[PDB]
């Protein structure tokens, strides 16, 4: 359940950081001629959040093509996921191409066949100005751990809060009707900051922005707080947060101050503490009860080694982990016992469509020592870590 957000204040009387995306072109499941399957498009850490992705087959656009709701990380960079279903073969070559600000011009990525009890609620709202084309475009996304479970678009037919799991659609109507008001109104605050926000930095009318919030709780095994959450950020940057205390702000320069002190005299902090302590936690143990079959389980990951020279003299061992949930993992490598932190390859991890994530780790190594090297799997859904080789 969501909460009324305050308002950033004008300045009366300077940086855009750019992001290009990662991209990573993946089936859901270890592909296998004839049976069907999913292909799927990762893209991620990118910044702003405009960004066109296609599917390809043999160069030509995939049509039908389904993505997941905008929506971003702890750093503010942006991801998404593009899906369809497909049945590979032995020579259709599948891509992914993605145009982004960054890119002088479209970039394609081949499609390489080769538990705890602690729980998290957090709200993620992207808003959005488009200068010379309507209002801004705002979308928000609540979570619970690596659960989706309802979205709310200012550019659907009819803007509402809309379920995404199925737990979520027992509420009766009070519960959407009252989440849809708060973010009609939520809507019409960032509206208002994102054009205090521009006078504050003395930028132009007819220049596109991003304001981006966070907010929510952890809990433990006990449904007890452990750390309450409100962030806000402006072109992809820390702007002003609630601190650890829930009675106090950090904030980013001098804009941000005044911000600072004019939610210091309303009392904000207060407010979302309030919030935070109650109706946060107390939705959040509603939901991991309601939806206990599958947010309380943790799916360990599957994970093997392959195995992928480097010529005659060295060689790529790739560690992968599939199938696990939540996406929280720690794969290393370890050579006579000891970590390779200075030459083991991480790709980030990445949805596979069905809720479980995939991730995998990498290390090149002399020929004929691969035996020397042990992939460790640390992750919630294992009593005790994991060591592989190949």
């Amino acid at each position: 359940n969501r909460v009324m957000l305050p308002k950033a204040a004008g300045c009366g009387a300077g940086s855009m950081i750019q992001r290009t995306p990662k991209i990573q072109v993946y089936s859901r499941h270890p592909a296998e001629n004839g049976k069907s399957n999913f292909l799927n498009c990762y893209v991620s850490g990118f910044h702003p959040s405009d960004i066109e992705v296609d599917l390809l087959k043999n160069g030509e656009r995939i049509e039908k093509v389904e993505h997941s709701d905008l929506s971003f990380s702890k750093d503010w960079s942006f991801y998404l996921l593009y899906y369809t279903e497909f049945t590979p073969t032995e020579k259709d070559e599948y891509a992914c191409r993605v145009n982004h600000v960054t890119l002088s011009q479209p970039k394609i990525v081949k499609w390489d066949r080769d538990g705890s009890g602690s729980h998290s609620m957090r709200y993620f709202y992207t808003s959005v100005s488009r200068p010379g084309r309507g209002e801004p475009r705002f979308i928000s996304v609540g979570y619970v751990d690596d659960t989706q479970f309802v979205r709310f678009d200012s550019d659907a037919a009819s803007p509402r809060e809309e379920p995404r799991a199925p737990w979520i659609e027992q509420e009766g109507p009070e519960y959407w009707d009252r989440n849809t008001q708060i973010c009609k109104t939520n809507t019409q605050t960032d509206r208002e900051s994102l054009r205090n926000l521009r006078g504050c930095y003395n930028q132009s009318e007819a220049g596109s922005h991003t304001l981006q919030r966070m907010y929510g709780c952890d809990v433990g095994p006990d449904g007890r707080l452990l750390r309450g959450h409100n962030q806000f950020a402006y072109d992809g940057k820390d702007y002003i947060a609630l601190n650890e205390d829930l009675s106090s702000w950090t904030a980013a320069d001098t804009a941000a101050q005044i911000t600072q002190r004019k939610w210091e005299a309303a009392r904000v902090a207060e407010q979302l503490r309030t919030y935070l302590e109650g109706t946060c936690v107390e939705w959040l143990r509603r939901y991991l009860e309601n939806g206990k079959e599958t947010l309380q389980r943790a799916d360990p990951p599957k994970t093997h080694v392959t195995h992928h020279p480097i010529s005659d003299h060295e060689a790529t061992l790739r560690c992968w982990a599939l199938g696990f949930y939540p996406a929280e993992i720690t794969l290393t490598w370890q050579r006579d016992g000891e970590d390779q932190t200075q030459d083991t390859e991480l790709v980030e991890t990445r949805p596979a469509g069905d809720r479980t994530f995939q991730k995998w780790a990498a290390v090149v190594v002399p020929s004929g020592e691969e035996q020397r090297y042990t992939c460790h799997v640390q992750h919630e859904g294992l009593p005790k870590p994991l060591t592989l080789r190949w």
